[PDB]
Order: structure tokens, then sequence, then C-alpha cells
């Protein structure tokens, strides 16, 4: 009934994939105690960094990306949930479930990724585990796997970039095409789109 009805939480960026250097490595920002705390209460005092954030639910983890001032993730991820931010939640600036997409203002901090106008095929994809995987453009929105592996490497990273060699944006990982549970292919949102709904 109307006086129990209970309110979703914010979504809550738990850590981030460090690109800045030679190595790519997952960092973890805030615990799963902290994180369901600060999910109720919407305010993360933390400080963000970086391009490729670790975001989580009381439900589930993956992956939002900053480009254009934007923070981008899938809506199978964060439906319309706000994010925690230092003064509060923060509601949706995007929302598209036509294309499994949702962005946020980018957080006070983070550092964004340009889209990308290369035109070029040779991709990388970056996994929550900072795994850096060639993929192959094979359309406007799938790319192949250099060297396929089980679906479990991808899970939880929905939401991630695919770059080009430049290190451009050119989208966001949205599902993998499983084979026996084997990947040897990924559906994605091209940064065009996410230019489009902008
Ligand atoms: C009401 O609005 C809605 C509601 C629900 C929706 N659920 C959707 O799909 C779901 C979720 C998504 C997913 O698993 N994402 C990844 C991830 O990591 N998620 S996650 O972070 O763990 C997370 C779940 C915590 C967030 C990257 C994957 C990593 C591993 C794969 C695991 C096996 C799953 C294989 C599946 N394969 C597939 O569907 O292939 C088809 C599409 C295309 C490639 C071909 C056929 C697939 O990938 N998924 C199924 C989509 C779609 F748009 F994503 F489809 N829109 C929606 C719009
Ligand atoms: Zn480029």
């Amino acid at each position: 009934h109307m006086a129990s009805m209970k309110k979703k939480g914010s979504v809550v960026i738990v850590g981030r994939i460090n690109l800045s250097g030679d190595t790519a490595y997952a960092q973890q920002t805030r615990g799963e105690e902290g994180c369901q705390e600060t999910s109720q209460t919407g305010r993360d005092k933390n400080q963000v960094e970086g391009e490729v954030q670790i975001v989580s639910t009381a439900t589930q983890t993956f992956l939002a990306t900053s480009i254009n001032g934007v923070l981008w993730t899938v809506y199978h991820g964060a439906g319309t949930r706000t994010i925690a931010s230092p003064k509060g939640p923060v509601t949706q600036m995007y929302t598209n479930v036509d294309k499994d997409l949702v962005g946020w203002q980018a957080p006070q901090g983070s550092r964004s990724l340009t889209p990308c106008t290369c035109g070029s095929s040779d991709l990388y994809l970056v996994t929550r585990h900072a795994d850096v995987i060639p993929v192959r453009r094979r359309g406007d929105s799938r790319g192949s796997l250099l060297s396929p592996r089980p679906i479990s490497y991808l899970k939880g990273s929905s939401g991630g970039p695919l770059l080009c060699p430049a290190g451009h944006a050119v989208g966001i990982f949205r599902a993998a095409v499983s084979t026996r549970g084997v990947a040897k292919a990924v559906a994605f949102i091209p940064v065009e789109s996410l230019e489009t709904t902008m």
C-alpha cells in the first residue's frame, strides 16, 4: 500500500578502470556496505576520476563511460535510476530504452572520451577487469573478438567503451553474441547514436 511503497536506490560509482598509464587496471573505490548505504541516500562524497567507472545497484554491477561530458550506460543495468553524487541523487538527462541507453551529467572530476571520427574498424573493448580486447568492427553496431572467450569474461562490462586505435570512443558495449557460451562477437551502441541523442 501507499504508506510502505519503497523507492529504488541510486546507481553508485564503486570503482574505475585506470587507463592513465601504460597498464590498465581496475580500482575499487567503495566496498559493498558503503555502496548499499550510498545507494539509499544518493549522497556520494567520494572523489571521481577517469573515463570508465564501475557502477552498482543493489542487485547488479556494470560499467559507465564518460563521453563529451555525459556519463553513459545501459538501460538494462540502470533503468531510470538516479546516480549518487556529492549533493544527492542526480536525475538522468538521457533515457532511451529503444537503444538500451541512459546518461547522466558526467561527475565533477571525471574525464571524458572524445567521440571518434576516424572511421577505423580496428577497435578495443575495455572490460570491468581492465582487459583490453581487440575487436574488429563488423557493422554499425557489431564487432568480432579477435580472440573469442567465454561470456563469463564479459559479464558485467556492459556500459564499457569500444575505443579506436587513437583512444577515441566508438561505442558503448551492450550485449554479447554467444555460441555455446563463447563470445565471438559483441553488439554496441555507436557513438553517433549517443551524439544524436545529445
Ligand atoms: C526494458 O529495457 C530493457 C530491459 C532488459 C534488456 N536486456 C538486454 O540484453 C540482456 C542484457 C545483456 C547483457 O548481458 N549485457 C552484457 C553485460 O555485461 N550485462 S551486465 O553488465 O552483466 C548486466 C546484466 C548488469 C547489467 C554485455 C554482456 C556480457 C555477457 C553476456 C552474458 C550472457 C547474456 C547474452 C545477451 N546476448 C544477447 O542478448 O544477444 C542479442 C543482442 C545482440 C548481440 C545479439 C543477440 C546479452 O548480452 N544481454 C542480455 C538488452 C540488449 F540490448 F542488451 F540486448 N536490452 C534490454 C532493454
Ligand atoms: Zn578515432
